[PDB]
DNA sequence: TTGCCGGTACCGGCA
DNA sequence: TTGCCGGTACCGGCA
């Protein structure tokens, strides 16, 4: 299947320490239970959440 | 100069809307003083102060 | 102080 | 329930 950071980048994997992995000197992961990260789309939570968390503040 | 989108991206810019801000169709300012945001970074230093108001919460 | 190249990081989709 | 292409988003540096 698919190292866990080839799945992140969603990148072509040569496993089944990766390619890449190399490129790179990472822990070539294999969790079969893996599943990416949509860092972009999370981050903007995690900033949204936390203004929230100041306008508290000024109410507090 | 370079328009405020393209300096994020660090892109050449043709201007002086430009080019690039086409493909995208987003206003593109001409703002000299516009510095662009390191998101990575950034965000990075949010979600670790994020986590300590969580550490916080469980303290309080 | 500021423009951009060359090179990853990320992802919307399409299988 | 996934592998990954094709196309941006981001940036480390080097001017
Ligand atoms: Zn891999
Ligand atoms: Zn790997
Ligand atoms: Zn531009
Ligand atoms: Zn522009």
């Amino acid at each position: 299947f698919a190292c866990v950071e080839c799945r992140q980048q969603k990148s072509k994997c040569d496993a089944h320490p990766c390619t890449k992995c190399a490129k790179k000197n990472v822990p070539c992961i294999l969790k079969r239970d893996f599943r990416r990260t949509y860092k972009r789309a999370r981050n903007e939570a995690i900033e949204k959440r936390f203004k929230e968390l100041t306008r508290t503040l000024t109410n507090l």
